[PDB]
């Protein structure tokens, strides 16, 4: 019970950008304000937990482009 | 019982911008409120979870493009 | 019992953009109020839970293109 | 029963940005306020949490593509 | 039962950016205020935490490329 | 008596080729005879001679792109 | 008699290949016979010759691109 | 009499391959026979001559690109 | 009578192969027989002769890349 | 009669190879067979003669490329 498998998947991608200028990005938001309140707090096993959270994020790349790639061989029996 | 499998996609794929100027963005929101109340907390296995959150995100990339690929090859028996 | 499996998609695609200018965006919204009350909470197994969010979002890529392809071999028996 | 597994893609693939200039980028938030009361705090096994946040951040990175790749051969039995 | 399993994948990937001038930014945000209440603490075997942060980042790379590239070849029984 | 020449032609051209496979040729002739007969050669002067040949080519570029220019500017007075 | 003669012939061409795959050749033809007879051979000033060839050959490259440039500028009075 | 030249060419030309796979060529001709008779051989000046040759060639180059550039200035007077 | 005569090519020229993987080449032609006859050779002044050969080449270089360049300024008077 | 020339040729070239891998290369002729009869060889002057040759060549470089130059500036009066 011969069994043969070949796997070359050939990938000649390109994820490019091309910008002349990126400028004069304002973000003035105004002040917020968060109150939370919890009266008992327990986590258990696998949590991820975000509270009472204020984020003022300025993300300017040149770029940014991404590129996820995944291969996967399985051979089970 | 011979059992041959060959796996070779071929990509040549492309994935491409081009701005000539990305100027001039302004990102001035009003002050938010968030007010949350939660008497008890109990998270438990696997929980993600956001409480209270006021984000400004200003996301300005000169590309911001992606690809994803996913390659699998399963072989059960 | 002779088996040949034969897998060679070919992909020559491309997912391009082409932008002159890119600007004067205004995001300005007025202040938001959320105002979320739970008496409790008690989240298991696999949750994902947003409460009490204000989120003031500006997203202006040059780009912004996407290519998701995915490729699936399976052989079981 | 012979099994041969060749397991050899190739990967020729590129990420590339290009900008002529990145400037005059202001990130001016009012100022944020957090209160959270939580009476009692618990976790255990795997827990990630993040509690009376105010994150201003400013990512300008010239590039900021990037390229996540992964292979993956499993020979069970 | 010979079992024969090649593993040579080939990558020229190019993780690139280029960038004329990367410059201006200001990152002037009001005066924040965290108050954090939690009357105990409790950790138990593997948690992070953050409680009551006020992190102001400025990360202006000239690249910030990154590449992850994973392999794994498991042979069990 | 001026004379002035401006010579500056601008080439931007391409020559560009995308091939995503490129197989499975097969170059199997039978076997040729040539049989040449002379007496005298008296060659001279500028002679490409060629007598009695038999080629067998296999040509399988990837890409066989030509791109051939010629530029003269000939003054006389 | 002012003479001025400017050449700037600007090139910014472009001879490109892409190919994902390039394989399976096979070159196999039978084999051949070449018989050339003659008796003087009085060849002079500049002769190429070629007598009696039997060529076999696979000339497989990956660009195989060419780009062939002349410029001449001639000047006489 | 005054004469002036200006001879500035300006190349930014690209000569480009990019193969993912360039593999299984065969070159298994049949053996072949030259025969070649002749008295007298009588060459004289430039005489570039090839008598009875087999030529098996395999050319494998991974890009093969070639460039010729070729300027020349003639001045008389 | 002034003379001048300014020679500045500038040449950013660019001959470039990438390959993946080059593999796999098999060069097994049959044997072959050369028989040259001949009396009387009198080669003279400038000749480059070959009489009688029998070559297997198998050139597989990764590039195999050239760039042939060639500047001449010629002045009389 | 003033002459000046200036010879100032920029060159800022660039012959590149990229080969991930390089393998498997098989040079297996078979035997052959190269019979030459003469009586008489009165080679003069400049002869550059090869007679008789059985030549089995396996020239695998890694990059193989090549660049050739040439500059001349004459001058006569």
């Amino acid at each position: 019970g011969s069994v043969q498998i070949v796997y070359k998947p050939v990938d000649l991608s390109k994820v490019t950008s091309k910008c002349g200028s990126l400028g004069n990005i304002h973000h003035k938001p105004g002040g917020g304000q968060v109150e939370v309140k919890s009266e008992k707090l327990d986590f258990k096993d696998r949590v991820q937990s975000k509270i009472g959270s204020l984020d003022n994020i300025t993300h300017v790349p040149g770029g940014g482009n991404k590129k996820i790639e995944t291969h996967k061989l399985t051979f089970r029996e």
